[PDB]
């Protein structure tokens, strides 16, 4: 077919040679040479840290870790809330080819253990508030030999800070500017090990190459940001996640000022947009919903604001438009991306906005929609499973080749598990499963509504509502239910409960199938297709 495969255009900035650490080192060094160039600004404490300070500390950490004994056979974990220190160990490791595994700072000790059990780090960089948890985790992971405090100058509770640690290992006469970052295979050397649906979170190994490709996107006038002097971004998204991770590294390449927030607050956010003359703001999905409700925006001079982005998270046409209207902008930038694709592979092009579209295939990439049955490449405006192929796809899940293979096929295509379609202009649309609708004899009911009702019951922990196909009525509303531990409930009780809450048209006639876990998709949304499958297989 050929024409049925959407390809991203030629990048504005060619993919450059070198490892991610080399490209980062090169970029930051030139910025460091210009005194006063701001790298990060903490909106809460108002402190600015320049590229010179950042470059020098990162280079010192790279050398110190090298001297300590870390190389490509090692991994480090960075567990911290967004801060001015966050990227210091990240850059240092990338400079020497040590894999960085960002651990979610609000992970309870159990999720924390799982993540690090996968990453197996030799050294752990942590913020003061994450120390206790990390120590408890260390007891269970013998590979963790050294803990280093990020947000401290002097030692802290018997542990070295990044500063004292550096001093303990740098050779005499060390020159930050004479330092040369390690050179290595950008394809086999892992840069980041990020945490990902159903089951326990996995480790996504991302080779230096994916970051290198990302750096091209970052400065693309159409798919990223034009490198203009005095560009400031307000990032409230977590650094340990792909959205925050890969947007920031790109910003560092572009020499932008990254204003950060680790705790959301309405007034502080808007005042920051104003005072720091922010051009782009990055928000997590639920914060878009929040701003659609905000009535304080008009009180601030946001003349410089041009972009509000969602990264790899798709947004409903309603929420996007609501937010854009509130901020008096023609639209918002969204895109589709997975941890497994490094960052967004479908992005809203500058000047090429289209209502309801998630965006277009990014340079270096190609995407298609395939038949859920035949697996054959579908055509224009035809809905099927989104598959993508490009140099930013992960190398695989750490120590889980089975899961890798179930996601990435022989031809390099990653099966997203999400349904979408592209139009005559190559704009993609992600089918919102929340808008799916079940039709009982013409009457329509949103699965989300019934789920809201089920989740409302003291005995129900989780629920997934999907339409059990029925020839005599179109569809019968049914649900897979995960009971709260220790509680007992019958299908009848559940059905009767639903009935006492909805119109005779929205009754759970399809019935209930008790499952231990409701099937989720990589997006982090319920998987209607699997729920349907379970319901069918169970009902004779």
């Amino acid at each position: 077919d050929a024409k049925n495969i959407k390809k991203g255009p030629a990048p504005f900035y060619p993919l450059e040679d070198g490892t991610a650490g080399e490209q980062l080192h090169k970029a930051m060094k030139r910025y460091a040479l210009v005194p006063g160039t701001i790298a990060f600004t903490d909106a809460h404490i108002e402190v600015n840290i320049t590229y010179a300070e950042y470059f020098e500390m990162s280079v010192r950490l790279a050398e110190a870790m090298k001297r300590y004994g870390l190389n490509t056979n090692h991994r480090i974990v960075v567990c911290s809330e967004n801060s001015l220190q966050f990227f210091m160990p990240v850059l240092g490791a990338l400079f020497i080819g040590v894999a960085v595994a960002p651990a979610n700072d609000i992970y309870n000790e159990r999720e924390l253990l799982n993540s690090m059990n996968i990453s197996q780090p030799t050294v752990v960089f942590v913020s003061k508030k994450g120390l206790q948890k990390i120590l408890n985790v260390q007891k269970k992971l013998p590979i963790i030999q050294k803990i280093i405090i990020m947000d401290s100058k002097t030692d802290y509770q018997g542990f070295q800070s990044m500063y004292t640690f550096v001093t303990s290992h740098l050779p005499p006469g060390f020159n930050e500017y004479d330092f040369v970052p390690e050179s290595f295979d950008r394809d086999k050397t892992i840069a980041l090990i990020m945490n990902s649906s159903t089951g326990l979170p996995k480790g996504v190994a991302l080779p230096h190459r994916t970051a290198c490709v990302r750096f091209s996107h970052a400065r693309d006038p159409i798919f990223g940001n034009q490198i203009i002097p005095d560009t400031a971004i307000l990032s409230v998204v977590p650094f340990h996640h792909g959205f925050g991770m890969f947007t920031t590294l790109g910003y560092l390449i572009c020499g932008f000022r990254v204003v950060l927030m680790y705790r959301f607050e309405e007034e502080l956010f808007l005042r920051s947009l104003q005072d720091y003359k922010i051009q782009s703001a990055l928000l997590v999905p639920t914060l878009f919903s929040f701003f659609a409700k905000s009535t304080l925006i008009d009180k601030y001079d946001l003349s410089n604001l041009h972009e509000i982005a969602s990264g790899g998270a798709p947004l409903s046409k309603e929420v996007g438009e609501a937010v854009a209207k509130r901020f008096h902008l023609p639209g918002i930038r969204q895109g589709y991306g997975l941890t497994e694709t490094t960052s967004a592979i479908l992005i809203t092009p500058e000047g090429d906005d289209k209502p309801g579209a998630v965006g277009k295939v990014v340079p270096f990439f190609e995407a298609k929609v395939v038949d859920l049955d035949t697996g054959k490449t579908l055509g224009v405006n035809q809905r099927g499973e989104l598959c993508v192929r490009g140099p930013m796809i992960m190398s695989g899940y750490v120590n889980n080749p089975e899961a890798t293979n179930a996601l990435i096929d022989k031809d390099g295509w990653l099966h997203s598990g999400d349904i979408a379609y592209w139009d005559e202009d190559e704009h993609f649309f992600i089918v919102d499963r929340l808008k799916s609708l079940i039709k009982y004899k013409g009457y329509q009911v949103a699965p989300a509504e019934l789920e809201s009702i089920l989740l409302q019951h003291p005995n129900i922990f989780d629920a997934g509502v999907a339409g059990l196909p029925d020839d005599d009525a179109g569809e019968l509303p049914a649900a897979v239910v995960v009971l709260e531990h220790g509680k007992t409930m019958t299908e009848k009780e559940i059905v009767d409960y639903v009935a006492s809450q909805v119109t005779t048209a929205k009754k759970l006639r399809g019935g209930v199938v008790f499952v231990d876990e409701v099937p989720k998709g990589l997006t982090g949304k319920l998987d209607a297709r699997k729920i349907r499958e379970i319901l069918i297989k169970a009902k004779k």
